[PDB]
């Protein structure tokens, strides 16, 4: 089998991407944030504290003839950005772009933190990291990809995120028309439950490539590119007027600037992030100070190749017996 679904930016800045997902019988379609940095499929629901719902579409398990309460199961998750959610668990039928999993754990939110409430465009998350990170207790549950894997034509999914435009998640096949050149594959460590790999270095604009190992994760659920302070300083030094602002919480730059590109290495291959991808607009409405899309990972504890990086590539998440990651230009 295979599946193919379009993923759409939630706003004009590409702050996140939503993908429609069919849950239950009859289908209830929710727009979920596909997140290769976590491993829970959770949704706003009829069980969510009413004051914590503000425009999201909810899953109502009592209206699904295939929903079954997973007895005694609860979940609770806290994300790197400080947000959180928790609740109970159903199993139900879940389909993505024509690909169907029966008996998928659907984690129904009883509580969500303020940032989720405040974002009416995201109805939940669909985790695509390794199932070892799944928070369901007392019996850990599998991700949608893990449940589908054996049935897929090939045990892979691909992320093709757009810049200020829709893109595609495919399951079970590689669309060879969706990229240029070849796909370069690189080793993955699953030891922390992430799609963790090592970049071979970077360049800033037309500058010389610096060969240096950068360990980080391929994370579709993180907006920006988080890299070591040395690397980030080298980038923003090329932008007149850019500075790190403690009050704003990162590097800002004059909105009048033209940003240089940023290149990262995948083995001997090179992925080029155009400068415009690194502009996340005024820090506050009407400001001429703009927020940077490359920020320091210092104090995160890990480097994160988020959407700013991934949308510059066609990315293969290879779930073979020994997982690997593939990157192509596009």
């Amino acid at each position: 089998s295979t599946g193919s679904a379009t993923t759409t930016p939630i706003d004009s800045l590409d702050d996140a991407y939503i993908t429609p997902v069919q849950i239950g019988t009859p289908a209830q379609t929710l727009n979920l944030d596909f997140d290769t940095g976590s491993s829970d499929l959770w949704v706003f629901s009829s069980e969510t504290t009413a004051s914590e719902v503000d425009g999201q579409t909810i899953y109502t398990p009592s209206k699904s003839t295939t929903a079954k309460l997973l007895s005694g199961a609860t979940w609770s998750i806290s994300y790197g950005d400080g947000s959180s959610s928790s609740g109970d668990v159903y199993t139900d039928t879940v389909s993505v772009g024509g690909l169907t999993v029966t008996g998928q754990a659907v984690e129904s939110a009883k509580k969500v933190s303020s940032s989720f409430t405040e974002d009416s465009t995201i109805d939940g998350l669909l985790g695509l990291a390794f199932s070892t990170l799944n928070t369901v207790s007392p019996t850990q549950q599998k991700t949608f990809f893990d449940n589908a894997k054996a049935s897929l034509d090939s045990p892979v999914f691909t992320a093709d995120l757009g810049y200020h435009a829709p893109g595609t998640y495919n399951f079970g096949f590689i669309d060879t028309t969706a990229y240029t050149g070849s796909i370069t594959y690189t080793a993955v460590s699953t030891k922390q439950g992430f799609w963790e790999w090592t970049s071979t270095g970077y360049a800033v604009g037309s500058g010389t490539f610096k060969s240096t190992s950068i360990d980080g994760i391929a994370d579709t659920g993180t907006t920006l590119l988080y890299l070591p302070a040395t690397v980030v300083s080298a980038y923003w030094a090329q932008v007149s007027g850019a500075k790190s602002s403690s009050s704003v919480g990162g590097y800002v730059f004059p909105c009048s600037a033209t940003l240089p590109s940023f290149t990262f290495g995948v083995g001997s291959a090179r992925i080029v992030i155009p400068g415009d991808y690194i502009d996340f607009g005024p820090i506050s409405t009407g400001s001429s100070s703009c927020f940077g899309g490359i920020q320091s990972s210092a104090g995160i504890g890990i480097n994160i190749f988020g959407d700013v990086a991934l949308k510059a590539a066609f990315v293969v998440f290879n779930g073979a017996t020994t997982p690997t990651l593939g990157f192509a230009s596009k």
